């Protein structure tokens, strides 16, 4: 699956905003819109095995043109909230899910 950040730039969303995995798999975290953005996963409601240090991009690591790409294996059998940090509590929040 292909995150899309910036849902028809009318939406300051990803597509989609929950989706499901397995272990093991590719997360592919995509711009196309309202730049710049990035993907962070939400320290308190990640799954306990691992760091979303491993996971989210750097603080100061953002996607800033309309190709550019940030790509993740992902693993652990639980719940992955992971949002777009500028943009977050304005809405963009992503839920996938190991599962
Ligand atoms: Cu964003």
């Amino acid at each position: 699956v292909e995150v899309l950040l910036g849902g028809g730039d009318g939406s300051l969303a990803f597509l989609p905003g929950d989706f499901s995995v397995a272990s093991g798999e590719e997360i592919v975290f995509k711009n196309n819109a309202g730049f710049p953005h990035n993907v962070v996963f939400d320290e308190d409601e990640i799954p306990s095995g691992v760091d979303a240090a491993k996971i989210s991009m750097s603080e100061e690591d953002l996607l800033n043109a309309p190709g550019e790409t940030y790509k993740v294996t992902l693993t652990e059998k639980g719940t992955y909230k992971f949002y777009c940090s500028p943009h977050q509590g304005a809405g963009m929040v992503g839920k996938v899910t190991v599962n």
